[PDB]
């Protein structure tokens, strides 16, 4: 239900694919990618802190643009 | 022992993101080839460790030999 936005430096379409793919396999994910903003939005139950380290798993740089 | 590895990267970024993930496993040697997308890691890391980690990054990844 939360919904997060995160800040992550994706520079081509293959980064966002790569974001994609681990909010994938995270499960229980609701996204929304915005490649030319470096801007990702989540809605999930899953803690802000699982987000951020699934985020950070990609090797991209990420930060918090906080709740909705 | 030194691995290759195919890495579906696609701009500097994505060559980048790669080096961040390896830097934090730590204990590596490696060179990435963005042109041919291919990474070669000397490390005392095991195979599936390697793997493991450059698979969690959410790139297409594979085993080229050593
Ligand atoms: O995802 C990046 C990857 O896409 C390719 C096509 O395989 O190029 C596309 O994306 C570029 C921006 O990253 C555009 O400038 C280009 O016009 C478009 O075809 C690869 O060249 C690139 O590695």
């Amino acid at each position: 239900m939360p919904k997060h936005e995160f800040s992550v430096d994706m520079t081509c379409g293959g980064c966002a694919e790569a974001v994609s793919r681990v909010l994938n396999k995270l499960g229980g994910v609701k996204y929304d990618i915005d490649l030319p903003n470096k801007k990702v939005c989540i809605e999930s139950e899953h803690s802000m802190d699982t987000l951020l380290a699934t985020l950070k798993k990609t090797g991209k740089t990420v930060s918090y643009l906080g709740l909705e």
